[PDB]
């Protein structure tokens, strides 16, 4: 169902939620080796994230769910501003800016938390 597979990509959510929180850990101790591990580990999850997301939209329209289609472009594009957020931070790990890491970490766990009442909304909607 358009719901199973709704289901699979929040796990998949979820575990890019596990795996920033060990990288925060990781950040905040100087680990830089294992910070390097897992933002590759990210980005290769954020990815697998939006081709789930994409494909559930373009389901949700061929079956004419208007009410399923206009909340999960909502969440796609909140999608895009963590994705913008988190390559920022992938760039500042690049450059050495500790700074700057911390900064949009901090963004990124906020524009997360915020799209937490949506994915609610998308499952009962589905």
């Amino acid at each position: 169902s358009v719901k199973s597979e709704y289901a699979e990509a929040a796990a998949v959510g979820q575990e890019a939620v596990a795996v920033f929180n060990t990288m925060k850990a990781a950040f905040q101790n100087g680990d830089k080796e294992a910070v390097a591990q897992y933002l590759a580990r990210l980005a290769s999850l954020y990815t697998r994230a939006e081709e789930l997301l994409n494909r559930i939209l373009e389901k949700a329209r061929r079956e004419g769910n208007k009410e399923a289609v206009t909340l999960m472009n909502e969440f796609t594009a909140t999608f895009q501003t963590g994705k913008s957020i988190f390559n920022a931070m992938v760039a500042a790990f690049k450059n050495g800016d500790d700074d700057s890491f911390e900064s949009y970490l901090q963004a990124l766990e906020k524009v997360t938390a915020k799209g937490e009442t949506l994915a609610d909304q998308i499952a009962k909607a589905l």
